[PDB]
């Protein structure tokens, strides 16, 4: 049996505030631009449609200088940091931005085509763009969060798969790392392994894997270190309705229609998919830039930051305006306009700021307490006397060991916290 | 340690009302028209998409005639104005207006073009207009507010930049001055220096700089003189999707598609940008014409107007109707219509009215108090016994020195203030 | 010093109800049809986009017969009616209607034209219609309400203005009379004097003045007789984006673009203006048909109806369905359809009903009281012992001298008033 | 003086529940199909846009069997039924459905026609449809509700009207009977007499009369029997904008425009009308399927059902899906598709269910009581000891005489009724 941390973790009345300076990043919104071809050094893929996963490093409160080192007895107890308040701050202005593909596989308009449409002869790909579904989410935990997505199932050795037949889908769980993409409205899947074409969705996801947090799985998590705070708000609508070019894998039953003559004798493409679009983006339904205080978590772990770590996963597509930058080829910049004589670039910016209020806690080490903590996560006891299990995954590392302060009064979130408290 | 003003600044029970008469201004909404053409004396650029910054000049409460000069002792103390209520009034009726450019760089409609598109030949710029993002914001402080935008980063000496290459962006902090443009939906940047074409965005920001208030930075500001009241509401959505004409700066990765034959053998314009548009503008979500009382500021300055100044920054696009004015060339105005024979003009108007309720305040000057005010901002002690740090910036000056009154009962916000106070 | 009427006006516990029968009016919605050409007597211009100013004549309470004439002493006091309850009842069903111009000066669609466009040769005017911005407002006072609008400023003698040049605008206050146009979405101005074309806006405002209540000025009014109850709610959005034909007044600066060759060598029309449209009209946001009780007015006059007058200003575009009526030229009405053989008419209807609850009040005339009422409005004392200052202006006159009743229980608003009262 | 029924009618603690089984009806949505042409017996016109007026027949509480007939004294007093709760249940799923006309008189698109339009030659009428305005209303009383609508005013003898001229409109009051049409967006008028064309509006109101509840008249009604419970919710917007073909009746003033040359020398159609459309229909705004309890009526009659009758008026366009039914001409249904070989039909269904809770009441007959009931409606006293005054009008007759039950516990509305009562 797993137990509420309030049972073995005593809270003190000591609170510190801690905050990243100003995280910022800019890059190409669609893909990375390999280093120095034009100008030195790689241009990262910075998209508004990708998870930002910050791994916040807290100072180990045991090897740390307390206001008073007579809060506990270093002989029978240890110290943990407990999260009590957060505010993901967000930088640029609200905005919208498109994503597109030079050869999007769009047969024709099946929304209300004037009449029939083109021949399914051969390359009828068109250049299209689309504003993706709108999403905002934010998760906190002392272990990275989990997402799910569909992938191409492992080919059975008993029944092999002839090339061209449709593979079986399998749901995969995986850790959400900084930089993975979100569901933009074409589902959470592995586009790179499930669509051979490379042209069924916009360039920024075309060869990527769109994951969606596996809320179900993380709620069930027995310990709940995965998420102890969860905020989500998404919305979207079908803007346009389209056909997919190609031969039909699954043949349309004959019992569902009546044959015609000519090109109407046999059914056309029946694989539809609409372009998504989130509608209005408004500051009414802004989820961030407000402080939220977590008083009692959902899971058994009540915001206790084991290992003095804390993961912050964020998705915010409400600020996705893509800057268009164009320079000319000629130096003097001729009084005569010539398209060719200008180079067009696209860049996306992202600006966060993280703020927190952490509460000092004590853990009294006794027989069963240690045996429990033993079962739960042996490494916990180990650091209190190395190889980290997250050393393979990408995260945006934010070190806050040199950032804790005791006068909450001097910081925004801190003053906010002091109000909410009474004094 | 910075301290709350409520520690060293005593509040009296004296309240004054004060108010600009009626500020008004009219002009061309897209650019200024200089001295000459048929009109003597220059016509200003008056658009809704520009910050209005008012520098409100308050009377020096020391050199002032009190209703009783026995509220303080002019030997040990000094007087300061604290702000306690505001109402920014707005004048014309709600409405909407367009911004266009004669030669917008719009390649083609990548939302759902009927089919393929025109040739990347050479001059395909079209005349387009767009209703910008809708924004309302308002900020008060006793120091001008700060804004942020992207600019062309300084060219390194170690590694110069071949012409044509895309430059590095750099976020710049800058004071918001009356007249700067706001984010209209194509992001906050310096379009004059980042887009060589001069045809990427509407005439009115085409050669300008769109700043957005740096809310993050201002909150973090230690003294909190930049803003001690903040109100914002923006909203927008993507109306149309378009390509940008020109050669692509960053080349589209080969692994992101499959080649075709002919014009489909190489990828088209991959730099997308949608025309923005704030949707319905309704009185329901109006932010102004309502009195708001500031009881406890967010930062450590609690609405103390040091130097008997106060800056009111404001953006409000909810009333951007542009009047169309046309005069004929002939005097009798012939009964035969002929386009050429009429001259079309475009004008915009803007009407504000500021009202405040100020509370008289005392500072007892003590050793530490002065050494504190000293460290905070020496000039404050100076004026109690010149060159102003803001004489280089543009502001709309509103002088209120001859407008303070004691009978609040005589004025709208005044009577409203009395209610809220109970009596 | 101006004073709250509560200080010199005592309230009784006597309440009367009063209501117009059922005001009603039908007419052509775009312009007046000169008397008797086809059929005897003028057809008035009845539109939903014109203000309706009702001048309600209440009985003189002094020369009136009270339930008990011992409520006051006619030797030291006088009687005034205080408003305490209103219900502007609206008749027809909610609906929408268009307004257009046979020759709207709409160059071309700068929203997203397929491409380039027609030639600025000559008369390209097309027949367009449009649903105006949606507005609902209601103002009570004992004086007509004030409107603002932009007019052609007076031509200076020192600096005359060459024909063709753009005149200067001047904001003009005026009284709002029954029948003036409201802002329909093209701004509040005098189209007849500012647009020589007579084809910039739809027929019904084409040659008229659109005014907008000058809320700013009325709140500032010292006595507050202009409006002591105010309800507004407007909303609208840009449906289409257009050019204006004509030659450009202000020349587009060269630094705002790059010249091209051919038609692209010289910028086209840069005078844009969108067709407005109020979106959905729903009963959810209906302002009227609901009783509103004024408990404490905004200004100093707390709904005291001096002169036993009360002006009711109302704009309501939520009900603007224009009936289409067509009669044939032939009597038998042939079984063969022929356009020319039918005449098409357009008629708009308007149905009001005003209800009120009034409270009898007494003013004890003493020295100062009289000298005050004297300064305020000398004519107040004169009627208590002629030429009316409003006899030039047009109002919808509603006589209610024969309509006050004491048994509020017998009328809708009355009963409602009784409920709110407790009993 | 009229008096609140609560003064002369005493309420018992007896309650009954009563409910129509399940009203149902199907038919052609646009017009009735005369009897047995193809298959025996008329196919009614059942549309979602017509009023359903249920005339609920109650049992006579006097000639009834009571649970105890010593509730009153049959010699001095009588029994009446008072309504105390209602629920109008609605059957099918929510949905939207069109109405059109094979020859709609729509000249051309005046919203934003690409350029100049077709020739006003002859017959340019087009097959259009339209989703009507969305309305929901409901009214209860113990007399039929009253509706208003515009009609062709009676032609004066003094000034006869030459054929072709526009007649005068008159507002007519009339009993809303089951089957009359509601305002669908083209106003409340008698289209059959005011539009000679027979093609200015959809087939289903084209030759009919659209009525709109006269809520003003009904409130004012002294006794209040017409409506003692009222619920409405409507909404709509203008989808498209159109011209009307025909010769203009009223000629457009010359001072409202400037002549052009050719086809622009003379104004075209200036009679505009938009096609209505109720926007989204959702279950959030649903009016019905909820119980509403009437605790105190608006008028003087407080739910008393004189004559043991009760009229339910209802309009609900939220469920207007019209089923499309097609059968083939051939028996086997060949596997080659041929349009002509199938017959298309259109059928609309409507499913209601009426539930009430009635309260038994007593009237003690005294002198004034009778004389009052005598003045109010003599016939009330008559039945307590024939020709009904509503024998000419159409209603949907719901006989509940055999449906009253004492154990509210056993029926839905009854259980809800108990809850609201406490026990």
């Amino acid at each position: 049996a797993v137990v509420n941390t309030d049972d073995y973790v005593t809270r003190t009345s000591i609170f510190y505030h801690a905050g990243s300076s100003r995280l910022l990043t800019v890059g190409d919104p669609y893909f990375r631009v390999p280093a120095g071809g034009g100008n030195k050094q790689d241009i990262p893929k910075v998209s508004a449609y990708q998870y930002r996963v910050f791994r916040v490093q807290l100072p180990d409160p045991n090897k740390f200088g307390l206001p008073d080192t007579s809060i506990y007895n270093p002989e029978t107890q240890r110290l943990v940091w407990a999260c009590a308040g957060v505010e993901i701050g967000r930088g640029q202005p609200l905005g919208v931005g498109l994503s597109g593909h030079p050869f999007y596989n769009k047969l024709d308009d099946t929304e209300s085509s004037h009449a029939a449409t083109s021949n399914v002869s051969e390359d009828v790909r068109d250049n299209v763009s689309v504003d993706y579904k709108q999403t905002q989410l934010c998760i906190l935990g002392c272990a990275p969060a989990i997402g799910e997505h569909w992938a191409k199932g492992t080919a059975s050795k008993s029944r092999p798969l002839s090339q061209g037949d449709c593979p079986p889908l399998e749901l995969k769980n995986t850790v959400l790392e900084d930089g993975d993409m979100v569901d933009t409205g074409y589902g959470a899947m592995d586009f790179s392994t499930l669509q051979d074409t490379k042209c069924e969705v916009p360039l920024d996801i075309c060869q990527s894997i769109c994951k969606y947090p596996d809320y179900l799985q993380m709620s069930a998590d027995p310990y709940g270190d995965s998420m102890f705070f969860c905020l989500r708000r998404e919305q979207l609508f079908a803007r346009h309705f389209w056909n997919r070019a190609g031969t039909m894998g699954d043949t349309v039953p004959q019992s569902l229609y009546i044959k015609g003559t000519g090109m109407r004798a046999s059914p056309g493409s029946c694989v539809y998919s609409p372009s998504p679009s989130g509608s209005i983006v408004t500051s009414d339904s802004q989820l961030f830039n407000k402080p939220y205080w977590l008083h009692k978590a959902q899971g058994h772990n009540n915001g206790v930051c084991w290992h003095n770590q804390l993961f912050v996963t964020v998705v915010d597509t409400t600020r996705s305006t893509n800057l268009t930058i164009c320079a000319s080829t000629q130096s003097p910049v001729p009084g005569q306009y010539d398209a060719t004589k200008f180079k067009q670039y696209s860049r996306h910016v992202e600006e966060y700021d993280l703020q927190f209020i952490f509460q000092l806690c004590t853990i009294t080490l006794t027989a069963d307490v240690m045996s429990y903590i033993q079962s739960m996560n042996s490494s916990i006891l180990e650091d209190w006397n190395n190889k980290d299990p997250y050393d393979k995954l990408k995260f945006w590392n934010v070190d806050l060991k040199e950032k804790f302060s005791l006068d909450l009064d001097q910081y925004p979130l801190g003053r906010k916290f002091l109000v909410q408290a009474g004094l």
